[PDB]
């Protein structure tokens, strides 16, 4: 019966009911977006009443809308029609992608591109991609999507190998016509193949690794009830689910002696942008908004076992639904396992004559989303000692184009003829904290050098700062990793044994932010990613660091917007929002797949506890 | 038969024999320190010579001397008597560490400071530090050693819970005399106890946690012959392991196709210093060279299966000489094994319909020491996808203080008057490069934004330079987190099949350097730690980054002394020297036993291989 627990099949369609009867979903109408609404704030008197938020589409041109419903008593609690060109276009539909392909095949000057290429247009792939928002006025108020062509010489061939670079074409999805075909000249495709299950290319495989068995003879060391529900090693959190975000969590705490500490309310990624930065016109408004624009949750893969999540591995099989109300579970979409990590703590005393050793082991809760040749694992860590960290692994097919001759300053060649884009993957961790309650702080610490002289006479000491973010304005900071920066929330009021306020470190990896020119697009349209930390003041509708309708919106919208509102953040309801990313020149060794790249952050217990907790851990 | 083959008992015993016959290594000799050289460059001599560098203390004050041998031919290849009041005194023997309680139980001094606290001399256990190098003008030429006090109330109790300050005296551990005994005056002695075992403590212990099983039924992916020589998944190298730095990787190199190719010739943590950051003048002149000053390798724990190590464990038992030049082992003082290493690539190709899962592993070769307080764990990592890393874990108990009534701006309070001097750990590795053979260059990589106009009207470009280091002058780099700053070794001579000079990308973790002033006696001996960068020319006697005599040396030798010779290093024999450490503020997370905290760095093939080298990878 908890609030947090994952959407069942019913409550989907029970939605659907309500929407349909309502009159909200006819036939030209689609569901581009449907997600269970949290809790409010409060919620003293359980009013147990499940709503769910919908973004209708409508494939007629009519205006979209938003609207809440109550599965709980099967109304409509509200129903407002939005304005594209003012507030941003809704998430792109898996059924627009399709037509982009669809519809150029048809169109005379795309052909003609074609035709001069001497490609086959049954042989053409085309990726159907986010148009953002730039010079071109008849897009306002348009559902635009742009493609980019790539050829496929067979079924079982990796398109991605053989880009075909002077060409884009513009598509509006709803109007279905091609607006603009754009063809700055010839390149030749690249030729060689990039198929990586081709024996040809991966020669004999490898007979050299034996295998290594992973097993629990007594089962896992966590407990999952209410079908979401974890308690594991002192940690209790509910696992949930979102189309847009994918997974989330809610309600982290830890179980100190005879209390349940809350240190983090929700934890999500809340936004992931892939911008490029090759200035050719061909590619130069590519910028994907994976969380806000495409939903990643909607891609996640169904996970293999022994292949995917290796060890004792318990599953959700999370339900979304589909672009016309039907419920859709992704069968093993989460995959939740413990595993060792090493050594812990030890020490061994010549005085006292003692050896301790223990182990260390952590909680992984993560899935895996694949859109187009993107492919992204998101994994959350729950440590023994109090840590929580994320991480983030990319892999997949780089993007390509051509390599130009004579080089080039903003792409790196993988084979003959092969260009790779450079361009960064950036995330952003929106982390409701709740440090042992709602009234938390921030405070950014720098380690702060001394001068020799008097009370320093050695020149050895050194020490540090802490400054309180008091206001939203005075709370969008950024990273110094020379002076070991980091950032610590922490609660005024309620203090550890030793009178000191408890708190949590967050250290960041200290990565290259947003790279693109202030003054660009993509830079006003993803300002979160401008800045290593965001401070604000909790708000039900502030979700996104982006806002919530990112698809060719004109920018400023999100972060920027919120942080503007100037509002107390010491010692209130707030949230952190950590930027943090990765930035891709690509190597020769990422093609034809890519090795696994990682990014993340982590936070650890700052005077939370009034002593390691982990003491009680057994010898192993 | 390999060159590169571990010591063995017979080789130091032969080593002793030759020193005792040349009359080098009478009753009042001791040996500080005793290694195998390397083998010189190019084949030169026909047939494989052992060498071993010894350093001879004498006991009686007469001067100690650095000899060469040969164990094969079974004469000395040089001897010469050193001038310590110059170059350096000998590392500290373990003889010389319990000199100093022993000599302080009967000095009135002592004894009257122990009096005005009120404790039993026999309870009272003294730390001995390094000396280092300050203004005590009769210690130049003398072997010195501080102790710092601690009561221990029980056999078995923990004494760092019960720090002594305002007390500290200097004893010269060869004439046996304590030269100055210095009291600041009385604090008060932290009474709780910290003994991590004490059920009082440690609570109820855990009975949630299901055991994790992680076996090898077919045995280890990797071989070993030799004795040290290891093959795993394309990887070729040889273990070795000094009494100094502990274990040393040699002749790393990768089977690509019908070619082994070099990469590293041999890495090292070439030195490890702790400098702390209190002012207070009882632990002002603080500063553990662990590798220089106490040789990390001889303090090697015998790690234990099940334990230390967990899964198929491969163990190495290296040798190491005692202060008399009779042969030790340090039984199962290496652990390797291999481990699983999550998602190694992944792609679910939407257009081709093929879905691709392939799994990493890494190689582990690994040792744990511990000196003191401290405990740090030393670990190598190989990948499949042909990255190296290292990373260290540090943890132990904390070095303790008083914690001063009106607070510290130096020290954080962990229990009622305890407290945890600043400090940080430092580490130098020394990376002797080999990037497809010995001709090899380092460029330094920074991130380049650009700026919205001609050639770039939409302000999404950004690129990359590359800078190559030419001559040692121009060696010596910092970190730059905000511009992404990498460093590359290349071998200009051996290129990719696109033209490219081959090479690995080192990637660091960009913490903080070495934060005392620039004018302190520390800030000159570790030198090397104000920079994350050096690289130099390959020089057979240019060891260590602090030179070969650290302990009560001041600066003047090093790698500030190597590099002055501005030698050319663009397409040459050089090495890498790598700073990297963590900046420790306490927490009250980190008592009585400190978890586990890690740093490290790793180095990436950059355009080495001419596409991905882990397509031969199986489904399995
Ligand atoms: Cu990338
Ligand atoms: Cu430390």
């Amino acid at each position: 019966a908890s609030p947090f627990r994952l959407a069942s099949a019913g409550e989907i369609s029970e939605v659907q009911g309500i929407l349909r009867t309502a009159g909200l979903l006819g036939p030209e109408k689609r569901i581009a977006y449907l997600g269970v609404l949290d809790p409010a704030r409060g919620a003293g008197s359980e009013a147990e009443d499940r709503r769910f938020r919908v973004f209708i589409h409508d494939v007629s041109g009519a205006r979209p809308q938003e609207v809440t419903v109550s599965v709980t008593n099967g109304t409509v609690i509200s129903a407002v029609e939005l304005d594209t060109a003012a507030t941003g276009e809704l998430p792109v539909l898996e059924e627009e992608f399709e037509v982009v392909e669809q519809l150029l095949a048809t169109d005379e000057r795309w052909l003609k591109a074609l035709a001069a290429r001497n490609l086959d247009v049954s042989k053409v792939r085309v990726a159907p991609l986010s148009a953002g928002v730039f010079e071109y006025a008849e897009e306002r108020g348009r559902r635009i999507l742009r493609g980019l062509a790539f050829v496929q010489d067979f079924p079982e061939d990796s398109a991605w190998a053989h880009p075909v670079d002077g060409l884009v074409a513009y598509v509006d999805v709803v109007s279905k016509e091609v607006t603009r075909v754009i063809d700055t000249g010839v390149f030749p495709v690249p030729a060689e193949h990039g198929n990586y299950t081709d024996p040809e290319l991966t020669g004999p495989l490898r007979t050299t690794q034996k295998p290594i068995s992973i097993t629990q003879p007594e089962g896992p060391s966590f407990t999952v009830t209410g079908g979401n529900h974890i308690e594991w090693e002192k940690w209790s959190l509910d696992v949930g689910f979102d189309v847009r975000e994918g997974v989330v969590l809610h309600n982290i705490a830890f179980r100190d002696g005879d209390r349940l500490r809350p240190i983090i309310n929700r934890a999500s990624i809340a936004e992931m942008v892939v911008p490029y930065g090759d200035p050719s016109p061909i590619r130069s408004w590519q910028n994907y908004f994976k969380t806000g624009e495409y939903l990643v949750g909607q891609y996640a893969n169904s996970l293999e076992l022994g292949c995917d999540c290796l060890g004792d591995i318990t599953y959700l099989s999370p339900v979304i639904s589909d672009a016309f109300g039907n419920p859709r579970e992704i069968r093993n979409g989460i995959c939740m396992h413990e595993e060792d990590w090493g050594i812990l703590a030890k020490h061994s005393d010549l005085w006292s004559g003692i050896n301790y050793t223990r182990r260390n082991r952590r909680m992984v809760i993560s899935f895996f989303t694949t859109i187009g040749n993107y492919d992204y694992g998101f994994y959350w860590y729950l440590y023994l000692d109090g840590t929580i960290e994320f991480e983030a692994k990319a892999t997949g097919v780089v993007f390509t184009s051509a390599f130009p001759e004579g080089g080039s300053d903003n792409i790196s060649q993988l084979a003959p003829g092969l260009g790779a884009p450079f361009h960064q993957h950036i995330f952003s961790a929106r982390l409701d904290m709740a440090i042992d309650g709602f009234t938390n702080r921030v405070e950014e610490e720098d380690v702060v050098r001394q001068t020799m002289g008097p009370g320093n006479e050695r020149g050895n000491a050194f020490s540090r700062k802490r400054t309180v973010l008091t206001r939203e304005s005075e709370a969008v900071r950024e990273a110094d990793a020379r002076t070991g920066r980091t950032w610590i929330i922490s609660n005024p009021e309620s203090k550890n044994r030793l009178n000191e306020p408890v708190g949590y470190k967050l250290h960041a990896h200290n990565q290259p932010t947003l790279l693109a020119d202030p003054g660009s697009s993509i830079a006003r349209r993803a300002a979160f990613a401008t800045k290593d930390l965001w401070v604000t003041r909790y708000a039900d509708d502030e979700r996104y660091p982006t806002g919530d309708f990112v698809n060719q919106h004109s920018g400023g919208a999100g972060l920027p917007s919120y942080i503007a509102q100037d509002r107390d953040i010491d010692g209130q309801d707030i949230v952190v929002w950590h930027t943090f990313g990765l930035t891709h020149f690509p190597r020769v060794e990422d093609w034809p797949i890519m090795p696994v790249d990682t990014v993340g952050f982590k936070l650890r217990p700052e005077g939370f506890f009034d002593r390691s907790p982990v003491l009680d851990v057994p010898a192993n």
